[PDB]
């Protein structure tokens, strides 16, 4: 909703994404999946440079993706590792929501 939100929600400062805690906590309540960016804010913050109405952009690079998957036990996780493109809605020069892994 917001770039703040959205760096809680999406951007990870380590790869190895403790799922069962994070994921456990009232920002994702146990839902099925999440995808974290392993990136300081800035280079993240700068796909949507000079974007002002929301749009939806899929990055020119590739980023380090952790994603959080529900496994067949409520609230416990397996983190999968990939390097990919991903979408974002772009919105006033900053990311505020994420759309999803690969396109969008």
């Amino acid at each position: 909703q917001d770039w703040l939100t959205f760096q809680k929600k999406h951007i990870t400062n380590t790869r190895d994404v403790d799922c069962d805690n994070i994921m456990s906590t009232n920002l994702f309540h146990c839902k099925d999946k999440n995808t974290f960016i392993y990136s300081r804010p800035e280079p993240v913050k700068a796909i949507c440079k000079g974007i002002i109405a929301s749009k939806n952009v899929l990055t020119t690079s590739e980023f380090y993706l952790s994603d959080c998957n529900v496994t067949s036990r409520p609230c416990k996780y397996k983190l999968k590792k990939s390097t990919n493109k991903f979408c974002v809605t772009c919105e006033n020069q900053a990311p505020v929501h994420f759309v999803g892994v690969g396109s969008c």
